[PDB]
């Protein structure tokens, strides 16, 4: 029920600016938040409360390019951004009403916005990793936004999140490494980035502003207000930043394509104001740190093969050098278990088994080997990274094993042939920004699903669990163990031929 | 012809002692501060800096600190690193400084104060674009369109260089007033090594007014270092007057160009062109910077998953062979079931897999006893690879193919009593259009005698015969495991039949 609150349609605005909500073919302004006066007013004395607003004709509200621009528009909430020399004005479309942001501006002309931006590209184009991308990221953000604490916190697949990257200055502790349930962000919130790529909170205290009916609209039902910024933010989450220490709040979505990735998460332990052109000057440099950072990725799939490559090179010449499969596993099975990120590695063709590193014994290979051939067929490869889950009473009891990966190399002939790779469990400590208790109630707020109350750091463990295989370490392997294949495929022939001839 | 085209690398672009006239330069030494040079229209700008400046002579005793602002020189100082440059404004003044060993070079333009939200709105909706191209074709047209409407020059180009530096144009947005250079071959010659370097040290040149007389640098005092200072890092370094011409025969008064760069190497340039003067502000240029750079990474990312996206092909059919091989299917029947398919992976007319005296052919390939003489000549030629691949056979293999053959690409995976995947790809004649015919001028400059600029442009067409697409990596190896699945099925039967074979004459005996 945390993804039921209807955070699209809250009625209510941030006071930072002020709103109105438009009928597109009555013009009529049915929709006014309650500071609109002292908003309006700084282009027209005339307007001292809100029953100003309701004797007030669109066409002296606003500016002529942004009527003329919303009439004219053909996509739905794409935002018109129209400025006078004292408001900055933000208007789009949604179904039948025109909602119109505006907040206080002023022209102040500098080159800070394109030094800032040349400075951010250059330092991106330079990252030539993973690493270094993401920590140039959150240093660019936390430079650019002044915020305290600029953090990357990824997904992963059940959308639970982990702080991956960090520049944070003072007042605030180090979220680095730490875990976050998913419930911290539910589903509509994700979803709200695909409408506007920021969230802005500049002040976790100030009260909302509801929005006052005008004039009466021809439907009644709530207003969407996702495309802008001046959206009121859900209790739940204010008091989530209350218990976090945080007083403003802003996030960037970080898009793989249509796929939020991850959130640019940034905190300030006061309140602060920043204004549209960083605000624009953020999000542009976020999308030009995803595609350099995808960029960076794909090219290290491609350096992978090449890798896979050059491996598959060398067990060709050490073949050439007319040594048995078994003796090329013993050359090169090193190599294999870095190649692969496994800790050991089993070759079996019938009778005959060479081991390199941490295996379990001949024994327990056996059977593994008699299961896979009864349980297992019917596939390119079996890999698992939870062994005892997927393939009981195979292992000894306490066994260290956890993952295996196995490429079958024959099939309805006279023999058994594998490529076994193993991996041993890792028993990873997670440390969590708090228990990550499922919701029920929060007595000391008496909040039906209310957010915990401390961040603290909290260690839990799951065991029993290795890496999970990559695709490409699979389709590596299977490469690797077919060459094996082929060699001991050659001598059988070799040696079967012989005997044949006598 | 090759030594007058090499003479074109000779002429010190970086150091020609002069600016273009849309600002004006000075030159000051980093130890004793004192101003060593200045473009001979200095005073018109500094003017608006310094009222007791009139005159080139007043530059000689005006002291630095009044003729520009603080920021910029305390900035200067500051500055660790070489070729960064530092860009401040005032009321009427944008300066760019930045320092080259001993000296610090400052340009300096008029200034045209900007108010309005258009270039943050031009910033939203380029990303916006480039963001959504998923394609070669789509990255490129959108660039084009983008730098055109940005910048208003009339015609915008990309031109792709290959790995010799001739380039082609790939993708084009010209207006009505020019015409279409798309698939035009232009020669290396047309921008030398140097001009290419340039690209490095600033990804921008801009060229306002092709016919715009070039302002010289005046000494005024003395520097420790009487060598010209190298002027690569700004913008208003003048133009080498073959280009100049160059732009003259192309029909152009303005151009700016900005350069593509895939990490440290330069792919292409942006070309644009315009038929009448235009100057471009520092936030254009900047916008235009930016947006090729995000458009270069869009394009790179695009590339890099098209290689992704080919393996998954590769695994797919892969998958597919080893289903059929369960079948207790023979590798000549696998072959058959999927050579269509093979060739659409491949890109190649046809398919021969040989095992001993047995053939199986899909598609067009030669026939049976060029084949064997393909097989045979590669035992003692290709013995030391891993596969073997020519696009152009006749040259790669002389004698081997029959007078006439259609064929010019072969890809060949050996297996071992022989046996290939052989893959086969016929000629396809290219004509390839270029930019003018090459026309041998000589020119004799003040660096010494080298290559005058074409003084035409228009359409001449060569031809490149007995060559097929080139093979690319990700085929040459997919290529290589398809045929080694190949050769795992036939063992395997080979083997079965052995040991069935050698079971019964035990029995027997
Ligand atoms: C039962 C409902 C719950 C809930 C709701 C909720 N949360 C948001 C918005 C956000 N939550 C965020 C969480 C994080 N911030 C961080 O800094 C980190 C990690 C370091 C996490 C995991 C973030 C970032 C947002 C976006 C807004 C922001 O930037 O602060 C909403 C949507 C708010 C709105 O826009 O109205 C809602 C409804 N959160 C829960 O914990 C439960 C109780
Ligand atoms: C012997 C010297 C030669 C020579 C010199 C030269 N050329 C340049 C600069 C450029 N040439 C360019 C050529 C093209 N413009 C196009 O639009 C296309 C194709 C669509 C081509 C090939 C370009 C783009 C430049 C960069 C400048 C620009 O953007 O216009 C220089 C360097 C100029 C400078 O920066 O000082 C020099 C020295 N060109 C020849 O033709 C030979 C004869
Ligand atoms: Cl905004
Ligand atoms: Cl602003
Ligand atoms: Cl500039
Ligand atoms: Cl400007």
């Amino acid at each position: 029920a945390c993804d039921q609150e209807p955070i699209h349609i809250p009625n209510a605005i941030q006071p930072f600016g002020a709103m109105l909500i438009v009928e597109k073919d009555t013009q009529q302004i049915v929709y006014a938040s309650a500071n609109s006066a002292e908003y309006f007013s700084v282009a027209d004395n005339t307007i001292h409360e809100l029953s100003d607003i309701k004797q007030a004709n669109i066409n002296s509200l606003l500016p002529e390019h942004l009527i003329s621009g919303l009439a004219s528009a053909i996509r739905e909430n794409e935002p018109i951004w129209v400025e006078t020399d004292r408001l900055s004005f933000l208007g789009w479309r949604h179904e039948n009403y025109y909602i119109i942001e505006v907040e206080r501006y002023h022209v102040q002309t500098s080159n800070w916005f394109e030094i800032q931006f040349q400075r951010a590209f250059q330092k991106l184009r330079n990252c030539k990793t993973h690493n270094d991308l993401i920590n140039t990221l959150t240093r660019l953000i936390q430079e650019i936004s002044g915020y305290d604490r600029v953090m990357i916190y990824q997904f992963d697949p059940e959308w639970n999140g982990r702080v991956i990257a960090e520049s944070v200055r003072q007042l605030f502790t180090s979220m680095l490494n730490h875990h976050f349930p998913a419930s911290d962000i539910p589903a509509q919130a994700r979803a709200m980035y695909s409408i506007n790529p920021i969230r802005i909170i500049p002040d976790v205290n100030a009260e909302p502003q509801p929005l006052h009916m005008i004039h009466k609209p021809q439907n009644t039902e709530a207003v969407n207000l996702s495309s802008g910024v001046l959206r009121a933010v859900s209790p739940l989450h204010m008091q989530y930043l209350r218990n976090f220490g945080v007083s403003a709040s802003t996030s960037i979505g970080i898009f793989n394509e249509d796929e939020l990735w991850g959130i640019v998460a940034c905190h300030h332990t006061k309140p602060r104001a920043i204004g549209r052109r960083i605000r624009r000057l953020l999000v542009r440099t976020v999308e030009f740190a995803a595609e350099r950072l995808w960029l960076i990725h794909s090219r290290n799939v491609e350096r992978y093969m090449v890798t896979v490559q050059a491996a598959r090179e060398q067990l060709s010449t050490t073949a050439d050098d007319k040594h048995s499969s078994h003796e090329i596993v013993i050359e090169h099975a090193a190599d294999w278990c870095k190649l692969f990120r496994c800790d050991g590695i089993g070759y079996l063709r019938g009778e005959e088994l060479t081991t390199y590193g941490e295996t379990p014994d001949q024994t327990t290979i056996n059977k593994l080997v008699e299961w896979l051939e009864e349980n297992g067929k019917k596939s390119l490869f079996w890999h698992s990274h939870m062994l005892k889950e997927d393939a009981p009473g195979l292992l000894p009891d306490g066994s260290r094993f956890a993952g295996l990966l196995a490429i079958p190399l024959k099939s309805d002939a006279d023999l058994f042939s594998y490529l076994l790779l193993f991996r041993v469990a890792q028993n990873e400590v997670r440390t969590w920004a708090g228990k990550p208790e499922k919701l029920s109630v929060e007595t000391s707020t008496g909040t039906m699903l209310g957010p915990r109350k401390s961040f603290e750091a909290w260690q839990d463990e799951v065991s029993g669990k290795s890496q999970p295989w990559r695709t490409a370490q699979l389709y590596a392997a299977r490469d690797i163990a077919r060459d094996l294949l082929i060699v001991a495929d050659s001598m059988q022939l070799n040696l079967l031929n012989d005997q044949l001839a006598d």
